Formats: C-alpha cells, structure tokens, sequence
C-alpha cells in the first residue's frame, strides 16, 4: 500500500468526524462529544494501479478554537472541507478553512468541498449551487453533497481523490 495523508476541515458540527468514521469503519454515531473522535483513522483501497492506504486525520475537536496547528496541515495530499447544508454560516466558514489550508499546506494539495447532512432536506439553508459557486471561486478539485448518516456519496468522495493523487 502507498499512503496518502488526507485531512478533515470545516466548522464544528459539520460532520467531519462522521464522514471519516463512515468511510473507514462504515459506522455512524449520534451527538458524540467533539474531543473524543479518533484523531487518526485509515482504510486501504484497491484503486487503478495500486493498494492505497488513506491515512485520515481528524481534528479531535480543536477547531472549536477556530484555528488548527501547522502540523495538522503539513504533508497532506488531500483535504475534505466539510460544511452542513442546514447551516449557512458553516458554508461561509468553509471559505475561511480553504484560505487557512492554502496558507499551511502544499500548493499541489487536492481540496474537495463536501456539503454534509443532505438527508436533512427540510432544514436545508444553502443550495447545491451555493457550494458549487464556492468550489468555482476557490478553484477546488471537486464538490459533493453527502450524508454520513445515510452513507450517501461518502465513498465516492475518497475514491475520486485516489485518481488525482
Ligand atoms: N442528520 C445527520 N446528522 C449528521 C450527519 N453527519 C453528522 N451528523 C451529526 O451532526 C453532529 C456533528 O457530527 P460530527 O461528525 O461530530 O461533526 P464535526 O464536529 O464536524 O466532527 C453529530 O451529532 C452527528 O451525529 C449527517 O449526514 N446527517
Ligand atoms: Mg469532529
């Protein structure tokens, strides 16, 4: 297996931990304390060419302080910037995380935007096009809407990354 460090980013409550845990363990946990999610998760996948070990880094709740350590970002091949489609403020802050990620990691980083909790259709505050516009303005690698809870569109986010690595 060749390894790629992939970092989760985005506002508290967006679903970072739940996306990482859905992809790696095919589980979903409700109302978990922000500081208790595993900081480091992994899954090895057979892509075209090769076995790829995703080394997924999660925040351990430290984004509550609105900053993350240089070290978190350093050596990432990829980044998932997660917002909550039910929370317009979370999409505004996604753009802040994209600028921090660009300040701290390689210019070659693959950056993906993910609008999570699409299962909460009644509470939606931002449109698909809101997220697509941000991905266009910031020239990101990809944009998806997903549900960590229903396991809708999570696997695809990570497999599409492989390609670009
Ligand atoms: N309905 C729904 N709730 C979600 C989804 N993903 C996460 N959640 C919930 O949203 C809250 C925050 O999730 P968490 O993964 O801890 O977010 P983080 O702070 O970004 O790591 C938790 O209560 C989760 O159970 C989802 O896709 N849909
Ligand atoms: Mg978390």
């Amino acid at each position: 297996a060749t390894s790629a460090k992939i970092v989760m980013l985005g506002e508290s409550g967006a679903g970072k931990s739940s996306i990482a845990l859905r992809f790696t363990r095919n589980e979903f946990l409700a109302n978990q304390e922000t500081t208790i999610g595993a900081a480091f998760l992994s899954k090895t996948v057979m892509i075209d060419g090769r076995a790829l070990k995703y080394e997924i880094w999660d925040t351990a709740g430290l984004e509550r302080f609105r900053s993350l350590a240089p070290i978190y970002y350093r050596g990432a091949s990829g980044a998932l910037v997660v917002y909550d489609i039910t929370n317009s403020e979370s999409l505004k802050k996604a753009q802040t995380w994209i600028k921090e990620l660009r300040a701290n990691a390689d210019p070659s980083l693959i950056i993906v935007l993910v609008g999570n909790k699409k299962d909460l259709g009644s509470l939606r505050q931002v449109s698909f096009e809101d997220g697509q516009r941000l991905a266009a303005e910031e020239q990101l690698a990809a944009f998806y809407e997903a549900s960590a809870k229903d396991n809708n569109n999570v696997e695809q986010v990570f497999l599409d990354l492989a390609a670009k690595l």
